[PDB]
């Protein structure tokens, strides 16, 4: 019987690249989404076309609130409901926008979305994953290679990703006696929005040592797939940068 | 005019030592506290006896909630209303208890307290402090030298301290243009409670390379004093471990 | 035509596992060795029995000296001599013994062996590798140490050597990225405890590891190397992958 | 009796400022130097004019070689010879120049860059410990060690090694009451002779004040680490960089 994976924020971009890759490697997948309903269902469609009854979608807001623990438990429950098991959890969903310290979402909303999606939801999904448990159980957290050279005025976002590093380590340590490995993948710049000005994209592209290009979504997913594989059976609490050397470039 | 400082969680233990040492150095102080009202008032009394009109108290819960931004604004305000200025903020208050991943406060309450006290309140206090501004302005965040080798079952506490590192770096970068430095002090083991077990204290003491003892509250306060001083005027985004070598000791 | 890899200290243990997997993946290999001459020659024999003239041996002391630069150049040269190309370099060879700060090799000899093997020879091999250079996939993997920030008591020069190696991994990734050469590390925690260590002692270390209360196999370390040299790691450079079972996360 | 400090590479620039500050604090000082004899003697003279018999010079090359351990032992020995004790060691001496991967031989590059930045600090540390009250060592590291300058691999390997020495020695010497810490400068005291356009280019990158560190600012952190206010601090490295290491590309 095939193992099952939950991928948060999997309707598009990096998260969809990860979902697809697990599916192709033989996983059944829960495609989680928040707002992108049409993209999520469309992907579950493709993948079920490929193999019937191997994908489902699951809608959840991962903003922090008093019901977030229930929402995270229901995401995990939804994998068991659909597949009878849950082998892999990939915490990919993330809010990203500036929250300047000195001067519109209220600050309470900004805290809730940025810390919720990047850190607390990952923690709650990890609790639920562990609680509901031959096997290769693992969690992969999507981190950020630039957390120590942060974007100006992204304090909440940066605190959220730092918290996620802390979760990755704490969960690796705690869940090792249950056979559950917990690792991260830390993109540098990846998948630049089409919208973004072509000269702005080139400005950033030119900073990357390896090929003066951003990472493809495929390249990020490749590192996730490694960490979930039997090729990584002794790896836990590791975070693999996938950044083309960007984090090494001084100002 | 003497400079003024806010110290969170200043009624007892390390926060109290930081408040005393700053007051000794010539600062006027706001003693924030949550439950330790008699100790906070007694400290204020003792400090005002040394020097009239140099200490006030401010009570607030720093748990994450819809009212935390106003509470943090209140705390900074208390310093302006008493003293007419606010030069230094020390983010010392901190909830600390285990939050095991595998199963009595609800989990969402555990999240609110541990992430609120250790990260979100320090972010909101930082915003409020910055917004209100040859001065020597700075922020010192009490971090944790053991954050990369965390205690088992302390996930949320560790996440909170990692976020606080993230805040330290982000805010150092963003507030540098205003002349506000942001730094950290990372204690190892300091001031073990009297009522904790003798076997367990001996166990931990014996692990510290430098002297086989915990730090005194005054030794932690010494590093805070340095960072706020004119001897640290080029230092921002730095985190000083005060751990007797404990973090260097392998398992 | 098949790519080619140099693996230093490849006669035994982890280096041997790395050479074997690389060869199994389709690489031709230079098995570098220092003292383990029989092991190196019998390994090359086993590999060539599988595929003809896909393995050669190359002996060199990698202690720091006046002759180390030429030795390192000759290791890379031997790969070009045998196989016409050199696509991968794995810096695995390493001296490891204590050098207490406070009180019969002299200290200058300990410096030369520990800093030479762990840091200087990798630098020189990296220079020679790069100097000699869209289906190209060139890369270097340096064998680091997951416990570098919580070092063994009395192992200052070894630990200095491994820190220098992290520095090289970063500096060389930055500098060689324009040439298409990636530079990464694999950082074991405890792996393949020596056969002659008593099991009761092996178990004292084993017991510290969160993930299974055992040490890594040589093949588990090799698996990380294989990943880093693969096409699945094409945007990965300057990265160090811990393969430590969570050991570095465990407090005193 | 006043305590005594050894400061390597102390004839000029940042090492000189550290010596000056330790001397102002009440230390007797060994000013080690390699080539800057005139500056070193002039400094010793000035410090002894301020307080008699409180400074000496000591000449040594700290390039790696088979005699480096004896040279390091002799530096520590020179502090005991002059002052009867040795309380503080500051490993400041450092070679710094590019060594690209693609007149000096590479053997010589390795010897100077790895010797000065790492092996000499290790040997000096051994000699300091062996010869033994608030005893401590401060190693001058580099806040940019993880975002290094292009083509500076050996320099960078040296400073990484020095971080490892700081940790290993803090761990090992702690039972002897000897603390070991680091100060990691960002851009500091730019050469007067360096091009103004280039200086301005690097200055404008620094978040805190858009200026380099003064040598006195670096020294202030050294002074803290050797003081009685840092008696529980060992194995720590304090960046003194105005936030420069926080700035992405
Ligand atoms: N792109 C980069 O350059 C880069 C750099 C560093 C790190 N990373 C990391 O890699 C991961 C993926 O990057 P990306 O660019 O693909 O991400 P993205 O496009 O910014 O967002 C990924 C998904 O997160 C989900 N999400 C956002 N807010 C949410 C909420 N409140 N509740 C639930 N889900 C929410 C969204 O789902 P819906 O669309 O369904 O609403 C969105 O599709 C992230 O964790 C990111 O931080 C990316
Ligand atoms: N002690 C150590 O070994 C150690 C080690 C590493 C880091 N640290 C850090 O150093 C700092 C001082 O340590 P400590 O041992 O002195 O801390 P502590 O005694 O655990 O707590 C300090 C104060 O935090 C305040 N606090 C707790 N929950 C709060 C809430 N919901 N709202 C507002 N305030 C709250 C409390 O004030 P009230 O008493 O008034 O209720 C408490 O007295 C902390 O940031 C800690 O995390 C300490
Ligand atoms: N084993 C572990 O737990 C562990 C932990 C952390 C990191 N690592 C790293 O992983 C790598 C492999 O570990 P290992 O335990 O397999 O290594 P090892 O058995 O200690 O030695 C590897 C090889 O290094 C070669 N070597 C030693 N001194 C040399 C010299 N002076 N010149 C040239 N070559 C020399 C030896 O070759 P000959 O036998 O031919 O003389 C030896 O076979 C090393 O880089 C190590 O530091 C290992
Ligand atoms: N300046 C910066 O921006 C910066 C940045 C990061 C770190 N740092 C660190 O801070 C420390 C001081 O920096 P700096 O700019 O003052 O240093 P510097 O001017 O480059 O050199 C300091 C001294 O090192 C001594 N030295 C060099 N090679 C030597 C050798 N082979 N043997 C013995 N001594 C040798 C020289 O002595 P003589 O003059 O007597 O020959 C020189 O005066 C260094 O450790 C440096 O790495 C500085
Ligand atoms: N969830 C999430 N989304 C991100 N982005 C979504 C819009 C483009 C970037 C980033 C992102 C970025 C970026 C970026 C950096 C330089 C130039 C353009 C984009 C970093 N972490 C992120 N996390
Ligand atoms: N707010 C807060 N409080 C802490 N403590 C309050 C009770 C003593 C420890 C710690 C603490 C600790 C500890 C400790 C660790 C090992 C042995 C004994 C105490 C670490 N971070 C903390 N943060
Ligand atoms: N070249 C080299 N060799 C190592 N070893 C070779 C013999 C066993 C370990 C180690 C090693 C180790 C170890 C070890 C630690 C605890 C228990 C047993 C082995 C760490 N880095 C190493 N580098
Ligand atoms: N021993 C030593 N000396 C350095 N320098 C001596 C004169 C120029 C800088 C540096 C140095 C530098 C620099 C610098 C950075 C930006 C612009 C100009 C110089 C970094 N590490 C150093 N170590």
């Amino acid at each position: 019987e095939a193992p099952a994976a939950v991928v948060t924020g999997a309707a598009k971009r990096i998260g969809r690249a990860i979902a697809v890759k697990l599916h192709q490697t033989g996983y059944r997948v829960v495609i989680h989404y928040h707002n992108s309903a049409e993209a999520a269902v469309s992907l579950a469609d493709e993948l079920n076309k490929e193999r019937s009854n191997t994908a489902v979608v699951c809608q959840a807001d991962l903003t922090n609130s008093n019901v977030l623990p229930a929402s995270c438990e229901e995401i995990i429950n939804s994998c068991f409901r659909a597949f009878g098991r849950c082998d892999v959890l990939v915490n990919n969903a993330s809010a990203f926008y500036p929250t300047p310290l000195v001067q519109g979402k209220t600050v309470e909303t900004q805290v809730a979305e940025l810390i919720g999606t990047n850190a607390i939801a990952p923690f709650l999904l990890t609790m639920s994953f562990a609680q509901r448990q031959s096997s290769n159980l693992s969690i992969v957290n999507l981190c950020d290679a630039m957390v120590d050279q942060p974007c100006m005025a992204f304090s909440l976002y940066n605190m959220g990703k730092h918290a996620l590093v802390g979760l990755t380590q704490s969960a690796a340590l705690e869940l090792a006696p249950y056979g559950i490995r917990v690792n991260g993948v830390a993109p540098g710049v990846s998948l630049l929005p089409v919208a973004m000005g072509e000269e702005e994209k080139d400005k950033w592209r030119r900073k990357v040592p390896l090929g003066r290009r951003e990472a493809s979504a495929e390249q990020i997913a490749d590192a996730v797939i490694f960490l979930v594989s039997g090729s990584a059976q002794y790896i836990t609490g590791s975070i693999i940068k996938v950044d083309g050397g960007l984090s090494l470039v001084h100002a």
